[PDB]
């Protein structure tokens, strides 16, 4: 819990569902008592969508209660004016999609490898503690470290919070959300489960092999509903080293997708 005060809005950095991104800076005491301003992610709820504010916030609470070097940090809320804002760690090279789009010419299996295998860590954690995500996506995972050659230093990511809950959102936004939303949620959101997750999993997988392209981008809304009842799988990506554990991830049985241990045996066995 920060103050007005202690929080700078800088440079707008884009929007996400019914919220507004901004990097910051925030005035704070540290360790030993040494002041620092330090650079921040801020997302700030859009005042005309209010009504999400709880689910905002148990988004990032839910996250934070739980510690782990691929979940991103959350500093706290600024509960401030007339607004609502997260405040959490800036990284340094933003999110993977648009890391993979500006980068795709030099972006090789080895380095997708190690970023499925952080995430799918990731994600078993939160499988252990029985903690559904709920979005996992590109645009989800953050590039805090990038890979160098020189030192063999792979690159390392982390999981942002999922913002509002599948469970709330409208349903146009929940359709143009397909194909990382499972399709027994489109059926019903309610049927959010830990399965959700696995699909999603899968979707991201065929972000990172397709340079930031996203899947089904040329299908309407209308046309990703009846793909889903058409059970139709998403293309091979050219890259195809994934595609089957893409598949194997996007399983129309959320009962047959395999576990995040399963998933890490795969990735380690390629
Ligand atoms: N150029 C550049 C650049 C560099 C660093 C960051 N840092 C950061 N940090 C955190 N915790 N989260 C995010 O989410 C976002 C939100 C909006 C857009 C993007 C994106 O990739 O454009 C990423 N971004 C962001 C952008």
């Amino acid at each position: 819990k920060i103050r007005n005060e202690d929080l700078i809005f800088n440079e707008s950095l884009g929007q996400g569902t019914f919220t507004k991104i901004f990097k910051g800076v925030r005035r704070e005491v540290g360790d030993y008592g040494q002041l620092h301003e330090t650079e921040v992610l801020l997302k700030v709820l859009d005042k005309a969508h209010r009504n999400y504010s709880e689910s905002f916030f148990e988004a990032a609470s839910m996250m934070s209660k739980l510690s782990h070097k691929h979940l991103v940090l959350n500093y706290g809320v600024c509960v401030c004016g007339d607004e609502n804002i997260l405040v959490q760690e800036f990284v340094k090279f933003g999110s993977l999609d648009t890391y993979l789009k500006k980068n795709k010419n030099c972006i090789n299996i080895l380095w997708k490898l190690e970023v499925a295998k952080q995430l799918a860590a990731a994600m078993h954690f939160l499988e252990e503690n029985t903690l559904i995500h709920g979005n996992v996506c590109a645009k989800n995972i953050l590039l805090i470290r990038e890979e160098d050659r020189k030192t063999g230093n792979p690159p390392f990511i982390k999981l942002s919070d999922p913002g509002i809950s599948i469970t709330v959102l409208p349903k146009d936004i929940l359709q143009e959300r397909i194909p990382w939303v499972p399709p027994e949620c489109i059926e019903n959101p309610k049927n959010l489960n830990l399965a959700t997750d696995k699909w999603s999993f899968g979707t991201t997988l065929w972000e990172i092999c397709s340079g930031g392209d996203k899947p089904l981008s040329a299908l309407d809304s209308q046309r990703k509903l009846q793909f889903y009842e058409d059970r139709h799988q998403l293309p091979a990506p050219k890259a195809a080293e994934l595609a089957n554990l893409i598949n194997n991830c996007m399983d129309y049985e959320p009962d047959h997708r395999p576990s995040f241990r399963a998933i890490i045996r795969d990735l380690n066995s390629l």
